[PDB]
């Protein structure tokens, strides 16, 4: 089978607006976040490899009566009077925590086979020519080569940390783990799958607070490993800003000096100063000085930026409902300075409730102003299946009438009681019944003639032009609302356009108005 | 539902949001001083200088009795230090302790930015009329003292 | 008007905009930092808790020299606290202590919501563009959740708006139209599509006043794989120039193609033009379809 894997990565070329590209890019997201978070601990906190060196604590002895360099204990890291100082290891901590090295490096390889398959997709990546992915290998490896994403793809898969970065105990190497920022390089996958991803949730704001909430813990844990380092640097325990014994708010009364607690400490530490609280000890020396006052500009910086684009997030998780508070408020204050009556006001009020309650306020707007009209159409003949289904001029007729007149309906909610037609006004839309009932009435009010339900079709009466009547522009009936009513209003311009355009329609209509109009 | 329906009919809708919020804000804090009481006594109180008890010397300082509302009073006064992040607080002692505090405290900044973003676009729309006609009227004198 | 000019004809102008408001920052945490040691030094040095000295203890600490570098550098920490303030920093004693800090953290508070309620603005708008596409797509998407859209649709205008952001085709246009004049507009747009629009026979076997015309009234839209741009039944109002793209004109089976339709093609005029010599006039007369994305 060696050929027909030999073969297959032969003429293998990727597609890359693939849903398995995606997943892919998903992988290599979680490859540059181990390199990331565990890159930047593994150099700081170096007791995550194993220690590496003997902690060597003094030790009043109770029955020798002195004290002795003996190695430390977790009794004896409690309560210090000075840091332990380091012996090290003739094996480098080999022998004991190999383990845990060998684990490390196992890690370590999957993310740089993850690093070595990414860019094979890479040389083999088809790309768009004219709205089409180019999928045969040579046009996508000449493209390759002329982008210099084998420039990005090779400084990023440098193995100096296989060499470098390790414990080596023959020439006393102590190792250098900061040298996988080149494996953090490769960034611009990880950002195109964070925006695919984004692209394609359902539940968007939810995956950018998921985003943000690791953006933060990610900025703290970096600052905590500078923390850490500059703590070591300048020596432990030599100050009372430093982490050590000094400190006291580092290692309190009965708190052991550990890696869980050198690692929880800078990330408090940390998360005081990003978010400028403040409650830690003050510097001392000149450099703490700088560093904290560089790093409290950063937090008030770069956490303003994101605590804005926080509650900026929260607070679209209802922009609907603050929209269409902000038009309701104006409409109650409107009716408020104008001493409107109490009638009406309730009736506005009712039917703002209806709107918010059915979730019919006029959504159209965004596919009016973002989609083509071939998908607009498309999505308004998907979700008015069942309405217009029921249409009889949109039935009985071509198809390309109702692919015209789609997108010129207008829905319009109507309240229980209300009249959308009657006698002595003029009439300039007809109205297809999306939902609700209807009633065709007298001027009293009283006596109903005929029903209207879902799918029915008035109002074209008085915009269809018959000369054998003498109503003319006038409406013919006083129609009704039962309850609250969902109407597809359409004008008398966009219907004659229609209708002018496709013959067979305004027979159909013209007919089946002089029937009405002829019986009445 | 009754909520977004008492926010429809009422005549005084920003009072309204700010009542909203107000309980919004009191809830959340009441529910964090629970919190920070059950980790309290969980831990074990007066164990050490964090947690509630007689180490504390907020909590219990001179010439103040260890009564049921005296910790309702901390744990609340507690959770309005974290959640508004002030953080006049005893620092934590032990890891959970600051697991919890770096936890809490992280929500504090990002529930409370939002609450608090909101508390200011509300009382902001209380005058968005009068903000809109000053904005007009101050392009109309831009207007006026360029030409 | 250095720095308006600066800002005029940057590249890069939010990361200018950063530099100038980071270096504003550091200019007034040292003209604080100056205020709070000329300050300290009239009252007099060491003579209280506030005061830079011997008994400020958070100034000079133990195993710390008095030196210029460590008067400046714990005022710009003084400032730094104040200023944004986190006030880490010890009490005032006399009055006129109380009256300095009080009057100065009232313009830290002051002027630095508004700083850095500038730099929280500014590093918003690095990703304007993003977060009103996916204000849209969020508007889209509620939508077609609301009103229960067929799978199949919704993973259409998904993967158009992922070829709408993976290409940068959005509409840019609109920028370009209610700012610049309608000249610099049509030499832009003839600039940019050049070599579309020399692949056009109705612009370039004719006078140049028809492109200059028309350039301004043409609109970019993109269709999806598999669309019907035109169909015979459809009534046509438009007409269509191929900017990116390949077409093909099939039957009503969708299986034969006659002729296909690249870059530079014109299609779509048959309808618009009023011959009368044949039965359909506003009738499209042919089924043209995208073969894959199309501009
Ligand atoms: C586990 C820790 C068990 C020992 C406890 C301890 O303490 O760990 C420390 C530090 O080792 C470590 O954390 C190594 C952690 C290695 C983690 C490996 C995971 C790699 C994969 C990363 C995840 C990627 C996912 C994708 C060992 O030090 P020690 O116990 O020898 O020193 C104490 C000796 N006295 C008592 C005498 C003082
Ligand atoms: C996380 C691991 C939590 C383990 C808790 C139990 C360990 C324990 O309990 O063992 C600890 C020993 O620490 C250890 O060496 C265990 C190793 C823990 C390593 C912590 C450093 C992690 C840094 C990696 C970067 C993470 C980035 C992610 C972004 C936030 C003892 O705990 P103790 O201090 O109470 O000993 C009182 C006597
Ligand atoms: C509220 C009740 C206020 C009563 C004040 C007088 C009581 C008094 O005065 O009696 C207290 C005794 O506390 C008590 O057991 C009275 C019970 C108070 C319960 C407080 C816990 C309430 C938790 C319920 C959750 C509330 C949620 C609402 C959201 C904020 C003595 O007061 P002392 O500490 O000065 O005793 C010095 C000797
Ligand atoms: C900046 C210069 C940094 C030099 C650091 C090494 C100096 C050193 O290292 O020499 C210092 C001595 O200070 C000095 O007189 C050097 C003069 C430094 C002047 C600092 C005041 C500058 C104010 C100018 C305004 C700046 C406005 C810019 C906006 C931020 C010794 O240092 P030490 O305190 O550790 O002596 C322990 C024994
Ligand atoms: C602005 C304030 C700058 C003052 C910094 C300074 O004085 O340098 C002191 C440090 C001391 O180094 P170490 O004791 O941490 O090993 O020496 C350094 O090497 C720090 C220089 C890096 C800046
Ligand atoms: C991140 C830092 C995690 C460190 C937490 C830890 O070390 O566990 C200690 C607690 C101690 O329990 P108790 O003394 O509160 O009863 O043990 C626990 O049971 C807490 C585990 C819950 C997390
Ligand atoms: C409001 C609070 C105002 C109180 C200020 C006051 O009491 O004046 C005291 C200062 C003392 O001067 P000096 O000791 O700093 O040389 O005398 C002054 O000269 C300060 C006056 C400037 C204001
Ligand atoms: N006059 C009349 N109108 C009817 C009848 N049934 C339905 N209608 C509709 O009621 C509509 C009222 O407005 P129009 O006169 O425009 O058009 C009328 C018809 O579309 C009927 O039986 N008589
Ligand atoms: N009928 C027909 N149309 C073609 C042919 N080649 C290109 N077209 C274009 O396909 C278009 C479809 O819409 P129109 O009828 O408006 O205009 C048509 C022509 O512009 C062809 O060979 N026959």
């Amino acid at each position: 089978y060696a050929v027909r894997i030999r073969k297959y990565l032969a003429n293998y070329t990727q597609d890359p607006s693939t849903d398995n590209f995606y997943y892919w890019t998903c992988v290599v997201t979680v490859a540059y976040i181990y390199n990331l978070l565990f890159v930047i601990a593994r150099q700081v906190f170096n007791d995550l490899i194993g220690p590496s060196s003997q902690s060597l604590c003094r030790f009043y002895n109770g029955t020798l009566n002195s004290t002795t360099q003996v190695e430390c204990t977790y009794n004896m890291l409690t309560n210090m009077k000075e840091m332990p100082t380091y012996s090290q290891y003739p094996d480098l901590g080999w022998s004991k925590y190999w383990h845990f090295r060998m684990l490390w490096v196992f890690f370590d390889l999957l993310m740089d086979c993850v690093y070595l398959i990414d860019t094979f997709l890479n040389y083999r990546m088809g790309y768009m020519d004219q709205g089409l992915v180019v999928r045969e290998a040579e046009k996508v490896t000449k493209a390759y080569w002329q982008s210099k994403q084998y420039r990005i793809d090779g400084i990023s898969l440098i193995p100096l940390d296989y060499i470098l970065g390790w414990p080596i105990p023959y020439i006393n190497w102590r190792g250098l783990p900061i040298l996988r920022l080149n494996r953090l390089i490769r960034y611009k996958r990880v950002r195109n799958c964070l925006e695919r991803t984004e692209t394609r949730s359902s539940m968007p704001n939810a995956f950018r607070v998921v985003v943000v909430v690791w953006y933060i813990v990610i900025i703290i844990h970096w600052n905590a490993c500078l923390y850490f380092w500059i703590s070591e640097w300048i020596g432990l325990g030599t100050d009372a800003w430093v982490y050590g014994h000094l400190n006291k708010q580092s290692l309190p009364d009965d708190i052991t000096d550990t890696l869980l607690r050198r690692y929880v400490y800078s990330f408090y530490w940390s998360t005081l100063i990003l978010t400028t609280i403040g409650e830690v000890p003050s510097p001392v020396r000149n450099i703490e000085y700088a560093f904290v006052t560089l790093d409290l500009m950063c937090g008030v910086l770069i956490f303003a930026t994101i605590v804005g684009n926080v509650g900026s997030m929260i607070s679209n998780m209802s922009a609907a409902w603050t929209e269409f508070q902000n038009k309701m408020d104006g409409i109650k204050q409107y009716m408020e300075l104008r001493k409107v009556s109490k009638q009406l006001e309730i009736r506005v009020i009712k039917w703002f409730d209806y709107l918010w309650t059915n979730k019919q306020s006029l959504s159209d707007q965004q596919v009016l102003k973002v989609l083509p009209d071939k998908l607009q159409a498309e999505i308004a003949m998907q979700v008015h299946f069942e309405t217009l289904r029921k249409v009889r001029i949109f039935q009985d007729c071509e198809a390309g009438l109702l692919a015209e007149l789609v997108l010129k309906l207008q829905l319009q909610v109507f309240s229980p009681g209300d009249f959308i037609c009657k006698k002595g006004d003029i009439g300039r839309e007809m109205y297809i019944v999306k939902r609700g009932r209807l009633q065709v009435v007298d001027d009293d009010g009283k006596k109903v003639f005929v029903t209207l339900q879902e799918g029915s079709v008035f109002g074209e009466l008085s915009i269809l032009n018959i000369a054998g009547s003498k109503n003319g522009n006038r409406r013919t009936a006083n129609v009704r609302s039962v309850g609250y009513t969902d109407l597809f209003v359409l004008s008398k311009t966009d219907l004659w356009n229609a209708l002018r355009e496709y013959p067979d329609a305004r027979k159909l209509l013209l007919a089946k108005g002089r029937e009405i109009l002829k019986k009445d």
